[PDB]
């Protein structure tokens, strides 16, 4: 019975791990694009502002 | 939806950048001619004035 219990616990932990995996999969595709959009906005602001030369 | 939003933002920033590009294009052609007209006026004044020799 306790063997079955440990098996159930490990199954649930596996499910949680896979859920976090899916989270990271969903975050990766768009965070990089947003990072690049931020750099483009920074370039635009640098070209617009008169800060420095 | 947020992906679309970022796309719209980047499009508008592109438009702004191109507008500033057109501004510089319009300024360049005539600022140099005015710079040379100023030098010619300076030469005329130097030949006219009795400052120095």
């Amino acid at each position: 019975a306790q063997q079955r219990t440990m098996s159930e616990n490990l199954r649930r932990n596996l499910a949680a791990l896979e859920a976090k995996i899916s989270e990271a999969k969903t975050k990766k595709n768009m965070l990089q694009a947003r990072a690049k959009a931020a750099k483009a906005n920074a370039e635009l602001q640098q070209t617009l502002g008169g800060l420095g030369t």
